[PDB]
């Protein structure tokens, strides 16, 4: 299981068991960029469960490396993940 690297804005839609990984997260306060999802089985960062839940980025600790290790698991058309700013 090979943690494939991607860019912030990121997103993913649909059924499957995905190992991202990326050093994009903000680690300053803003409100305005976080995760959310819906439908899925499983999101975790770094060990954290974030299952169809949305946080901000700045509270999702970083690996000692300074990178976010992301294990997707959804199992519906519909099931999703982003990783993005607010419009507003
Ligand atoms: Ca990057
Ligand atoms: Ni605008």
């Amino acid at each position: 299981g090979e943690y494939l690297e991607m860019d912030l804005p990121f997103s993913y839609d649909g059924a499957g068991e995905y190992l991202w990984k990326t050093d994009d997260f903000s680690t300053t306060v803003d409100w305005g960029r976080y995760v959310n999802s819906w439908n899925l089985d499983l999101l975790e960062i770094n060990g954290n469960d974030y299952t169809n839940r949305w946080v901000a980025q700045h509270q999702v600790p970083p690996a000692s490396d300074g990178y976010w290790y992301i294990h997707y698991k959804g199992s519906l058309a519909w099931s999703h993940v982003e990783m993005k700013l607010e419009h507003h």
